[PDB]
């Protein structure tokens, strides 16, 4: 049997991220690694100077409009001043120049496009700009996007949406359909979770191929040495950023096992890496013109993935501005700054629908209250310090400042800089996972620490 190469378009404010364990869910059954490819582009200039069309009645910007909020008044002005036609034909022309090195690197005729959020309302314009490229296609995935229109002529169509509760952004929804095409619902799943999700995984794998796939469980590798092939990138515009990565391998309670680095290079953008299956690793990052010391955490690599995303904080989305009042206090030489994330909405209230809720364990305080994580907010990135650097912990006083933020929230929290911390989560969809990092000093360092899409319970 042989399969036909996927292209995988983000969201807004996403990345090549939320299609990071789909890549390697692919993988394991067969899909060589190297044919989940994904396209990333400017998200912010998209939903502000595309998706303000009225193709859908406005309906795809929604999203870009209120995260552009942070944008400085003079920068705001250049974007929405760039041509709207020319922005699109350069970007869907990038879109081509990729579909066709993959065909031609794979020998087949027709791809499989996947398209999530805004990512949708993107592929859809794609499909329908002529026929030569609805023809380089075989199926077409849309995932928890648009809605209330007819799938592209000819080429089968797929769509699957999740609770729209988790989506303020959309609205009045009785019913979320693609018409004519192939329609399934998870009302169990929120807006994210969908698009990293295994059991969205099997149904995709299914409608492209023809058949349920052997396994939806990340298969660790046999081998002692995976290979990573990542990308330091900035936040929702996705722009290249350049920078020095050191990697040092630590124990489970972040502390170096070798004084030096066992990889240290030169970063502009793109990477790549041969590391040790199973074994756990800090990422240190130095940006440059930040005197800020990143450092990022995760759970180890059980197998080759191509498509590992670390998010830095740049212009015109400087979402880390935010943070700025409180990173130049000296109590942050006292405190310790943490982003935690997951893409997989972090949900702290109940809703049959749903199921469940998380916790989310900073130095034993559950910090996924029910008026931090409400499902309305999405969460999958979320910031814990303390808020005002008072020192004091208001748990209660939601952080006003990423109200406007999409999928993001904070937390007021005093995290001592002092030996380590902690951050233990028991995930909605049950299974544990738990990290134990150096709690560094949120005046000279940012750390992120990522979770799991994937999460077994191997007994229940
Ligand atoms: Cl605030």
């Amino acid at each position: 049997e042989d399969f036909r190469p996927v292209v995988f378009v983000h969201g807004l404010a996403g990345s090549a991220g939320q299609f990071e364990s789909q890549g390697m869910r692919f993988a394991a059954n067969g899909y060589p690694a190297e044919y989940v490819k994904t396209f990333e582009y400017d998200t912010i200039s998209w939903a502000l100077v595309v998706e303000t069309d009225m193709l859908f009645s406005g309906l795809g910007s929604e999203f870009g409009l209120n995260i552009s909020q942070i944008i400085d008044p003079e920068t705001l002005d250049k974007i929405l001043s760039k041509s709207r036609e020319r922005l699109i034909d350069e970007t869907f022309s990038r879109l081509d120049r990729v579909i066709d090195e993959a065909l031609a690197e794979s020998g087949a005729d027709k791809v499989d496009l996947v398209g999530h959020s805004m990512g949708t309302f993107f592929l859809v314009r794609y499909v329908n700009s002529s026929p030569e490229r609805a023809a380089k296609v075989a199926h077409l995935i849309l995932l928890d996007g648009v809605w209330g229109v007819d799938a592209p002529e000819g080429i089968p169509t797929l769509a699957v949406f999740g609770n729209p509760k988790a989506l303020p952004a959309l609205g009045l929804p009785e019913e979320k359909v693609v018409y004519n095409a192939t329609n399934v619902y998870f009302n169990n799943m929120t807006h994210v979770q969908l698009c990293t999700s295994p059991e969205t995984f099997a149904v995709m794998f299914e409608f492209i191929n023809g058949y349920k796939p052997a396994t939806t469980d990340i298969v660790p590798q046999d081998g002692d040495y995976v290979k990573v092939k990542g990308k330091f990138l900035a936040f929702a515009t996705n722009g290249d950023v350049s920078g020095w990565l050191s990697i040092y391998p630590i124990d489970e309670n972040g502390k170096r096992l070798t004084r030096l680095p066992v990889k240290f290079m030169r970063v502009k953008g793109d990477f790549e890496v041969r590391l040790r299956k199973g074994q756990l690793y800090e990422f240190q990052f130095r940006k440059d013109f930040s005197p800020i010391i990143y450092h990022y955490y995760r759970a180890p690599f059980v197998r080759d993935d191509l498509w590992a995303r670390f998010l830095v904080s740049k212009p015109p989305l400087d979402v880390e501005l935010l943070i700025l009042p409180e990173r130049l206090s000296p109590a942050a030489k006292e405190t310790s700054g943490l982003l935690l994330i997951r893409y997989k909405e972090m949900i702290g209230e109940y809703d049959e629908e749903i199921g469940g809720v998380d916790e989310v364990y900073v130095n034993g305080v559950n910090v996924c209250t029910e008026r931090i994580c409400p499902i309305e907010r999405a969460v999958n990135g979320l910031w814990v310090f303390d808020r005002g650097a008072d020192g004091k912990s208001d748990l209660d006083r939601e952080v006003v400042r990423y109200s406007i933020m999409p999928f993001m929230s904070a937390a007021d929290l005093v995290v001592p800089a002092e030996g380590t911390i902690s951050i233990a989560v028991k995930s909605r969809t049950g299974g544990e996972e738990s990290f134990t990092i150096p709690a560094w000093s949120a005046d000279r360092h940012s750390i992120i620490v990522q979770f799991s899409d994937y999460i077994v319970d191997k007994l229940a």
